[PDB]
């Protein structure tokens, strides 16, 4: 119930609270995949936000959340330092840049 500062029972949720709920479950890793999908893949979306704004708030935690043994990732090919400076294209269930209840995390661009 992500309600504003001082507010409660004003009319309904997802209308006044000015927030939402979105999850990520597409593809990123092979060993530490659940670390960013199960450990914490849920995030809140304000009222006025862009699909690109979440690419800086969602990918963030994905870093500190997946920093168990970067020494290995870098040895396999997966860079942890790049994740913080990489592009996060949030896709939908239709194949577009949407931020619905569930948005996929694709590395490749939309089409541009």
């Amino acid at each position: 119930a992500p309600i504003k500062g001082v507010t409660f029972g004003e009319d309904t949720v997802w209308e006044v609270q000015g927030y939402k709920n979105v999850r990520i479950t597409f593809e990123l890793d092979e060993r530490v995949d659940k670390v960013l999908n199960e450990k914490c893949s849920v995030y809140t979306v304000e009222s006025g936000t862009e699909v690109t704004e979440f690419a800086c708030v969602v990918a963030e935690a994905v870093v500190k959340t997946l920093q168990p043994v970067s020494d290995l990732l870098t040895n396999m090919g997966i860079d942890l330092d790049e994740w913080s400076v990489a592009t996060f294209y949030l896709f939908d269930d239709a194949g577009e840049e949407n931020f619905s209840s569930r948005m996929y995390c694709s590395f490749y661009p939309p089409d541009e």
